[PDB]
């Protein structure tokens, strides 16, 4: 079955599925990113901080079919600067367009961050970039920039997985038209093995992941899981010839606890 698309309140269209490019080398990147586009695999996601846009850029050359994702790093944040960090991001990546931009952290003690986000709301009224958004922003770090800026980011992608589901965020989220991205979606791989996933798995002659991919699915969550092993790739991708029901999905929001948090808590991290 064909897959889906999640779309933004400024008009523009996402697929609700896509690849991420996490840690996977710069010159096996190129690479990687061929092989996952034969798979069907239609979004691709990378940040700024590893270091391989210029591998994706090369990966993609002839493939603009495919919605791009990047991220600006802490070290670029400010207004002139950010500007400058796009452009060349633009060019490594080479879509001067850019689909998708994110940024990486807020690091509200460095307080540069909402110079950034008018950056951000520039280069889409240039239309320079395709669609703006955030990655890891909080309730008060974005009622900080929607009243600094008036412009409400499209996408905040957020730490979320079986054993963390930020519904307080995903509340506030939702109250603002704003999409939802997983990050570390599958808790880091704690939940491949988990036996509660033992038996929902069973069930749709799956395996543990896609069950849970899926989850981030059917909860209306652009999710971005990484993989290199193209068995996986596909797997990971071939999440669409099924569903689950509530006894499922109700199932699965047991595993939610409140520490569930396994990274960097991003108004305390520090860089
Ligand atoms: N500050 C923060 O916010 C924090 C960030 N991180 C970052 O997150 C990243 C960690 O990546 P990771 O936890 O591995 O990513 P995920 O949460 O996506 O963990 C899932 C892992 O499972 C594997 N996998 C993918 N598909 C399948 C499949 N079909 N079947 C079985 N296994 C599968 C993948 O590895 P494989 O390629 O082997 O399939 C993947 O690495 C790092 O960049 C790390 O630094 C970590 C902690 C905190």
């Amino acid at each position: 079955e064909a897959q889906t698309v999640i779309s933004f309140h400024d008009g523009h269209t996402m697929p609700q599925i896509g690849l991420g490019v996490w840690e996977t080398p710069p010159d096996e990147t190129a690479e990687v990113v061929k092989e996952a586009v034969k798979l069907g695999y239609r979004s691709v996601a990378t940040a700024r901080l590893y270091k391989n846009e210029e591998g994706v850029g090369k990966g993609l050359e002839d493939h603009p079919e495919i919605f791009l994702t990047t991220k600006l790093w802490n070290d670029e944040q400010g207004y002139d600067s950010t500007l400058r960090a796009y452009e060349e991001s633009a060019r490594l990546l080479r879509r001067p367009v850019l689909d998708l931009y994110l940024i990486h952290w807020p690091m509200p003690a460095q307080g540069q961050y909402v110079e950034t986000w008018k950056a951000l709301v520039e280069l889409k009224k240039s239309g320079r970039v395709k669609s703006i958004g955030v990655s890891n922003f909080e309730s008060e770090h974005l009622e900080r920039i929607m009243d600094a800026t008036g412009v409400v980011p499209v996408v905040n992608q957020i730490e979320l997985h079986p054993d963390f589901q930020q519904r307080a965020l995903r509340e506030f989220h939702e109250k603002h038209n704003i999409r939802t991205e997983s990050w570390r979606p599958l808790g880091k791989g704690r939940v491949l093995s988990d036996e509660r996933i033992g038996k929902i798995a069973e069930k749709h002659s799956r395996t543990p992941a896609q069950v849970v991919i899926r989850w981030h699915l059917q909860n209306g969550l652009i999710v971005i899981p990484k993989s290199v092993n193209p068995k996986r790739l596909a797997e990971n991708l071939d999440v669409f010839g099924f569903v689950l029901d509530a006894d499922d999905m109700q199932a699965i929001e047991q595993m939610d606890r409140k520490d569930g948090r396994m990274g960097a808590d991003p108004n305390t991290a520090k860089f």
